């Protein structure tokens, strides 16, 4: 599914996202706009390291998520990567949750401190009454 925006917005929010572990709810608007365009299929094949990133917060499977073909990977979240790839975002809230009580928080996702460190990212979550 692709998101529109304020509904996206009012989900995570539901979801309790707004704050977690430090992170406003505009910061994670910022990272699933740069990292899947709102879009829960997205898919990013690495050919460099052979992961994949899934979802719409492009969660790493070397890490987070089993594919079982990732080598050396680990599974932190709990969860086989189909789970990221759902309509349903609640599994990839609970693993982005997971991702973040990691020491880097947030800054995990390089596309963060690309596009939304130190930027003014009120415009990810204006006039959506959240």
């Amino acid at each position: 599914k692709v998101f529109e925006r304020c509904e996206l917005a009012r989900t995570l929010k539901r979801l309790g996202m707004d704050g977690y572990r430090g992170i406003s709810l505009a910061n994670w608007m910022c990272l699933a706009k740069w990292e899947s365009g709102y879009n829960t299929r997205a898919t990013n094949y690495n050919a460099g390291d052979r992961s994949t990133d899934y979802g719409i917060f492009q969660i790493n499977s070397r890490y987070w998520c089993n594919d079982g073909k990732t080598p050396g990977a680990v599974n932190a979240c709990h969860l086989s990567c189909s789970a990221l790839l759902q309509d349903n975002i609640a599994p990839a809230v609970a693993c982005a949750k997971r991702v973040v009580r990691d020491p880097q928080g947030i800054r995990a996702w390089v596309a963060w401190r690309n596009r939304c460190q130190n930027r003014d990212v009120r415009q990810y979550v204006q006039g959506c009454g959240v």
